[PDB]
């Protein structure tokens, strides 16, 4: 039987990483403006949640231009649902020049692990923890085939690998396929039986759209379903 998890909010917790790295990526850009008003944490939560950004260099991005114009609070709530970076740059104007925005992003994210990095800085995604133990992967590869469909591109998963201290041979990153596609899942899993174990509703459409294309899959919610992978890990070690 396959288990297939999601890696950020279920294998590891990825203690607001990205979210400090948005911050401060804006804060960046701001400072140069002369502007030095904090980027407030729920905006970059509720920009995030409501928007269909393509990636967090977007939403850095999205939060310059609000900040710019001093009313960031009121334009996070004047932004439509489902929105993208076009909504902000048609109304201001302006947009991101070049790779301006990933090179400073990627530069405070990743640190030292990224070659072109603008300045030295100790990346923040060492500042992810993991959740799941080690020796539950290890104890559950003998009897189980284990795999992860995330969002993280292979380097990222690299990373994460060496926050769990586990490696996973079977994995479907974004280079591939994008939850919730289902193919994602079936380019692993090739309709033989399993369960993903996810920490959001977009990992239950993933697993609902599968079972609409292929077949059946089990799905679990960690923090719904059951406390943590870990549990997960040892009532399906203890008991199948
Ligand atoms: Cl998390
Ligand atoms: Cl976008
Ligand atoms: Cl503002
Ligand atoms: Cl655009
Ligand atoms: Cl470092
Ligand atoms: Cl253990
Ligand atoms: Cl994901
Ligand atoms: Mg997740
Ligand atoms: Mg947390
Ligand atoms: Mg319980």
């Amino acid at each position: 039987m396959w288990i297939v998890f999601d890696v950020d909010g279920v294998l590891i917790d990825v203690r607001e990483s990205y979210d400090e790295a948005t911050k401060l990526t804006a804060e960046y850009f701001l400072g140069l403006f002369g502007v030095e008003r904090e980027i407030k944490p729920e905006w970059v939560r509720e920009l995030r949640r409501k928007g269909s950004f393509g990636d967090d260099f977007k939403v850095s991005e999205a939060l310059i231009l609000f900040a710019l114009s001093g009313r960031a609070e009121e334009l996070v709530e004047e932004f439509p649902e489902g929105g993208t970076i076009e909504w902000v740059r048609e109304k201001f104007g302006f947009q991101v020049f070049g790779g301006s925005i990933e090179r400073v992003f990627n530069t405070f994210y990743l640190g030292r692990e990224y070659p072109e990095r603008l300045f030295d800085f100790p990346g923040l995604w060492k500042k992810e923890r993991p959740i799941v133990r080690r020796g539950l992967l290890e104890r559950a590869s003998k009897h189980f085939k284990l795999g992860v469909v995330t969002g993280r591109s292979a380097l990222e998963m690299e990373l994460a690998e060496r926050i769990i201290g586990f490696k996973f041979e079977n994995a479907v990153t974004r280079e591939a396929y994008l939850k919730p596609d289902p193919r994602a899942l079936w380019e692993l899993v090739r309709g033989e039986p399993g369960v993903y174990i996810g920490d959001t509703i977009n990992d239950e459409l993933f697993v609902e759209n599968y079972r609409g294309k292929y077949g059946d899959f089990d799905f679990v919610m960690v923090g719904r379903d059951v406390k943590d992978v870990n549990e997960f890990l040892e009532n399906a070690l203890e008991g199948g």
